[PDB]
């Protein structure tokens, strides 16, 4: 038979038992309660543990990058939840969209690039996929870098709710360091780009 | 860059839809459009769970990182395993500073006594559906003493500590073996600033 998969952690998916899932509140996004038992590091089985989980979904995130002009296209839009801990709820972000049945991360990213920023992506490349806050939410965001021509930017579909900004990669990175760009998807994407722009520029050359 | 501020948004109401360990709130508001007019009323369901203090344990002398392992059941449906490799992290309670929480949780979750500490970055995990803000700090630790299982008994935290070189942790992030936001952000930051940090502390 097959050998088991290698894991970087101690226990795998088979070492936990999801006893039950109950909806605590059902709205656009449901807040659920998971009842489960899992192996402890000391070898013993746990009691039943209960956790409230915000079932948010799965998102596609696209970093529009122009390797020739070394620029990034950012979108400005309001994220009301940022109101209580930010100076302004209008954030500079990446192209993004929720992924539904039968859709791929790439399909959503390309479609969002057109709807939100009026950009037509060329080559795309998988970057990273992260869990926004796994202690309380199931959300998972997959990031891809999209090859674009920043000339075609700076009139898009959602132009009254979304404003497009074309800036140098270095300017964008600087804003992250200064804390002027602080939403997870953007920070991760821009740090990744700052760590890999040369190779990506040569790859797409 | 951004020009619209809080005066460009009219929060009509914030209602509590659900209140348990965490709360679920509804925001009813109007916000200005990029054509200058005000939007119709908009509703958004927001997950309110407080704010977090995150600590990246870094040994400048050995160039190693201390990671903690623990199960996060919310990762079950989209991950290969619910047990994640993460940074020390705690919920900031009533009037506690990011530093107090980060240093306290480091003892609690990993039994590490952090020496010098430095702020890193503060981010919003997902401004679209949650108000959560996580503030990351890097803490100087002696990795040769980091070990074993920890976590608070009364909270029922079962946490195991792992010590790996900084390069490995960074490669695991680019490889998707560490993929929770706080850890990814903290480790890419470390990879971008490790030489300057070693120079300062080592
Ligand atoms: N889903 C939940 N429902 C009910 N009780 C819960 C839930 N999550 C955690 N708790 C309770 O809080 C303790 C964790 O305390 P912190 O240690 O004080 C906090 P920590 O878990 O670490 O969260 C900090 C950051 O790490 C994760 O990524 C989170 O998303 C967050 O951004 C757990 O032992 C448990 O008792
Ligand atoms: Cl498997
Ligand atoms: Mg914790
Ligand atoms: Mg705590
Ligand atoms: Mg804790």
């Amino acid at each position: 038979m097959l050998k088991p998969d290698n894991l970087p952690v101690t226990f795998g998916k088979n070492d936990v038992e999801i006893i039950a899932r109950e909806t605590l509140y059902r709205g656009f996004f449901s807040l659920d309660l998971y009842r489960f038992r899992h192996r402890l590091f000391n070898g013993q089985m746990s009691h039943e543990v209960r956790r409230e989980i915000f079932e948010r979904g799965h998102a596609a995130v696209l970093l529009p990058f122009d390797p020739v002009r070394d620029e990034v296209v950012l979108i400005e839009q309001i994220r009301i939840a940022a109101y209580d801990t930010s100076e302004t709820p209008w954030l500079l972000e990446m192209v993004a969209g929720m992924i539904e049945e039968g859709e791929s991360v790439e399909d959503v990213a390309r479609r969002e690039a057109i709807e939100e920023a009026g950009l037509i992506v060329k080559r795309t490349k998988p970057v990273l996929s992260f869990l926004a806050s796994p202690g309380g939410t199931s959300e998972r965001s997959s990031i891809m870098v999209g090859e674009v021509d920043a000339t075609t930017a700076s009139l898009a579909d959602e132009n009254e709710d979304i404003r497009v900004h074309v800036v140098s990669r270095e300017q964008a990175y600087q804003w992250v360091e200064e804390g002027k760009i602080d939403n997870a998807a953007s920070v991760i994407a821009l740090q990744w780009l700052q760590l890999h722009h040369q190779a990506l520029k040569n790859e797409w050359a």
